[PDB]
């Protein structure tokens, strides 16, 4: 009863390093990709000076 | 809620820098032109000097 309880343990709480290691590589680059498109969103007002204003 | 209602406040609140620029320079030009036109004004009364008078 040990052994099938703490293999019922870890399907509920420990964590899957194949799953998590996907899910944390694929929030590192859409952190990149968010922050290269905020760099690019920042210089969207200087438009606006080139228009002699 | 934050974001769309930043949104509608610049619709009805920030400036279109690009028409904003277009109606300073109408702006300008029509006061250059009624300058000028001022000034040929301030010699049309010259004429009546002309008539010997």
């Amino acid at each position: 009863i040990n052994e099938n309880v703490n293999a019922s343990k870890s399907r509920i709480k420990d964590t899957d390093f194949a799953k998590e290691t996907t899910a944390l590589t694929k929030s590192q680059i859409l952190s990149q990709a968010s922050s290269s498109v905020l760099a690019q969103a920042k210089q969207a007002p200087n438009a606006a000076l080139s228009l002699l204003g």
